[PDB]
């Protein structure tokens, strides 16, 4: 149920507001096609109703149909229109990687939540999730936990919202991890998973299985990382969805670091083709890094493509690469260029708190 | 036809609620043709689009193929049409003249008036006012000035609706009249002149002066409510109003109670007039006993006349109208039959606190 | 529990904000003392508690106990006073026979009920009745019916306060016979009188039984009305209490109406020695007519005893004792004088609706 | 000692909770004996009386003979009870330094705050304030901006309560550094000076001027850094307070960084002398590095002080104090010992995300 729609029905709301007949025509016809679809989100046709309402008291023919010139309803339609025009910009902003922006809409969405009359329970949980969720985008872990424990505790109660708390755990989990906690976050991982095992749940397993091929990685205990990261793998066709690249990613790069490289080459020659298949140009430099430092080594070709990642801001990912480097070419004896690329993974953990 | 059309709305609330297709598509087409009318109602239109909207999902079902299952906007839509559904049946109650059943619905949307988004003060106001002058219908003065009073200080604070206020202190002053606080009722009606006066008015002055020369006839200074009366019927072109019929009586009625029975007839002449015109029967019984006492006398034409007008539940009038013969029948000696309508002006005054719905 | 504590308590209130300690140390004085019996009101208690430590912020000694210039519990502890002002104001001058006044100030404390956080379903049914009986009167019977049904209602539910609802179905009896509509008013009384022999109470019965003989009194049965004037004055120990008079003169009424005069003139004799007992000046007039209109008959006497009552207000007693008269008078075949008190019978009822 | 307060009065709550006589009277009479100190704080007395209420209706009954049983005022005197006691528990948390615990409290006792009367828009903030200042003391820096921006907010509208919005704009221009955003906290640290010398204010101004001299320090430009530590050490007499040390610090800091070793080690005396007439062994460590790297070098003797800091858990410092050592230790030619700190350095960076309470 993308985004765009909700983009598209806060522009109907600007244009009805500047009181111009023609393109919102336009646009309440773009958008009554698009939600044709057998079922597709209640809060969506609610919000376009009442903008078509308020598009008529406008726009249609009121000359023997009374005088609105500002009816008793007013009052309710605006705090629900006001409402909904926020929920679907945070929706949009979050979608435009403007997570800042997005929790502003979020939050004043949440506020005119009490004025509505039969609020259920779980309208709070979903905004209790999304700011939580957007406050970890900005690396702000502990509100995230703070907030997305509170929603999964309205969906532990009803039984019918069973997937979103394995969605929510999910996340308190990552938020751990990307802390440091890593046992804590284990715990919450390997309690979604049974939860979704229980049920017939497979969408988040493949997740689950990435996160916790990364703890363990973190642990150091590598045989165990492996052992999930191919688990992630077998479950879920990845190969050609774009989201299934990071874990062809992590397979290569363990097997490399393990010292296994002649697996470790066929998952990069794996990537490498997915790379070119969804012309993601990150993980072809990703790869490309692997490559130049396992297989064909030269550290100016490798410095390039850690300079791409670095233009693509994506600090935790160069963070950890160039601290590797140095690692690396530290058993090799080399102090010069591993100083070269601590400063680069040092530089880059300054980029983190930053967040601009 | 205001609050039939509320009825109507009603009605068809009630049919949506019976999950019956035939006779809401029927009364939501009456509705939608009789609200082409242009005609001054805010709240009617909006009770119709509240309406039309859940007469869709329930028959219609929008046609776009969507899910509207209980969608977060239905709460608020709940309220208010519990809300429309209310005041409306108030309005129609009182529209039957079925008065404590008005105030019964009226104060039931009155408290959902509390829980509701950006209302104004004035809404308040308009339940007060509505509330109160239902109480006026069924003599309860006291509590209809408290009430009124409530709308005329909101009315009052906006300065933008005055002309609400003109009628607010209208409707108390008329309380005050109907008790016989008449000095009092004299000041509210004067307030309301000249504050009808220093803003652009004269819909309320005909009104205003109508209820100043009752005042001051019930004062007993007939020569300055003798000029009130003369200038209500030349304030606004009253010959074709049908609710101008009371300036005449009371002209004829004054000048008749004074020795200037030739104008006197005048008016009596045109109030029996325009008595035909519209199916008044009232002002004809009134102007009848006017006849049969001044004209050519016939106490037992005078009863019959009387007698109509007790049959129609007019009780302060009949105590007013009976105690007037009495009194002159003494000074033309006669205390056998001036007995006799003193005693019937005590019983209507003994109707009047007796009062059944 | 007099209303004089409450209007203490008032002046007390304003003695604070005037700021003026040593009125202030008087008046909690007088106060403090007469509350002290066994269980006299919480309301009055609670009232004083929340005076005494407003009191103290301004004039006990802090100077090392903080500086209270506004603290948080301000809010709060003014809307408590403000209301219990109001409502021992409204008590006050209900007892002054202010009933305008009275109401004025119930329904200013009416309205601060809901802002008050745990209230009870009783506080508001106690504010329906006293609005109710105050609209009584002032002769407003049909809201008085409206408003203390809305008591009645309430107690029904709780069997703890069955006392008030016998008193509840007692007001709207007597505002149904005030209107005319005898029979609803019979109901009413009967009901009130079986729930009143159910339990055990004593208190009401009497007023019951008076009522009862009025109903049928105006009915015309007076065989019947005489009956329940006899059980009045049995019920209850009255020829001490100044509120039995009534029956008294009820009774001594009847009879004479009825053409008994033997016994009548016994009540007399007895309600004349009460009249003397009370200094009751209005019951001395009402007998003094009985007397001068059935044993000594002096048609000017009556007139200079009805001329008090007429300066006494009490207009539906000058109404109906005028009009017996002229009735009276004309089965004597007397039309002149029968006449002079029809006029002033009538002038009676219009005094009703004025009430000044 | 403000929280300590607060915690006993939450005890005493605790004491009449549990219907014990004894040791409720105990600490009613430290408290009471304690609060008669001159300092500042509504809240404290309001929460005694409250409690001092309470406590007689359960253990005095009033000494008038009076029936108590659950009155009007008893279900808002609960409300107000149970805010102050989660109100008073955290800030006591956040005395304990456990401020995830501190959040929790403090926005429990932000719910009950909207169902009170009379309350000031100034009330809500506060809270806004506590919460924001708690989530900086554990590097949630995005989220301190967002709590104090809406309590500056507030505070601008009164403007009455000005000083506040200073100390508001203070807080968010020390997230905004700490991030390392330097030129918005340049202008935050800007208004609130301009906004402090306008206003009759000085409390501020040296903290407002030390925070000045960090930005530009971590912006390289120490020319300009030195002259606001300068201003920082003149605006107030700093030679007293415990808090003042900071300044000095940084002085000789910077003047060490610069080639003044002269000055800068009359400010390293004077920082460790401070250093003796508070029990601050931080600073003294702090000194320490300083003594021991650009006066008598002994990276062994470095290492041991820095080790002090990092059993303190003073992540932010240790980092920037090793990027330091290791940056200088590579103009001098050992890349060695500077790979050393700068393993150290990174270290502490991941220390700064994972905290515990």
């Amino acid at each position: 149920p993308s985004p765009y729609v909700g983009n598209l029905l806060n522009k109907w709301h600007d244009y009805i507001m500047q009181e111009k007949v023609h393109e919102s025509i336009e646009k309440r016809t773009e958008i009554k096609q698009l939600l044709s679809q057998a079922e597709d989100n209640k809060d969506l046709v609610d919000y376009f109703i009442l903008l078509d309402h308020r598009h008529s008291l406008c726009f249609d023919q009121e000359a023997s149909m009374g005088d609105v010139v500002n009816m008793l309803s007013k009052g309710s339609h605006d705090l629900l229109i006001n409402f909904y025009f926020e929920l679907f910009a945070g929706d949009y902003e979050f979608f435009k990687k403007n997570y800042v922006k997005a929790i502003s809409f979020y939050e004043k969405a949440e506020q005119k939540l009490s004025s509505i009359p039969n609020i259920e329970e779980t309208k709070f949980a979903e905004f209790h999730y999304k700011i939580g969720v957007a406050y970890y985008e900005i690396d702000q872990h502990l509100v995230s936990v703070n907030k997305v424990t509170k929603a999964r505790d309205i969906y532990k109660k009803s039984d019918m919202w069973n997937l979103e708390a394995i969605q929510c755990s999910l996340v308190v989990g990552i938020n751990l991890y990307d802390m440091g906690r890593l046992d804590d976050a284990d715990a919450y991982f390997r309690d979604a998973l049974t939860e979704a095992l229980d049920h017939g749940y497979d969408k988040p397993i493949t997740k689950i299985y990435h996160n916790l091929g990364l703890v363990h990685w973190q642990k150091g205990s590598l045989e165990l990382a492996l052992h999930y990261f191919r688990e992630a793998y077998s479950h879920e066709w990845l190969r050609d969805s774009p989201k299934g690249q990071q874990t062809v990613y992590m397979l290569s790069r363990v097997l490399y670091t393990m010292g296994q490289n002649e697996e470790a080459y066929h998952w990069y020659e794996l990537g490498i083709e997915m790379a070119r298949k969804f012309d993601d140009h990150e993980y072809k430099a990703k790869h490309d890094i692997l490559y130049h430092l396992y297989e064909q080594p030269s550290i100016d070709e490798v410095k390039q493509s850690l300079a791409f990642l670095e233009e693509r801001n994506l600090w935790p990912d160069v963070s950890k690469i160039a601290k590797g480097i140095s690692e690396l070419y530290e058993k090799k004896g080399d102090l010069v260029t591993s100083h070269e690329f601590l400063k680069r993974a040092f530089y880059a953990k300054e980029q983190i708190q930053r967040i601009t």
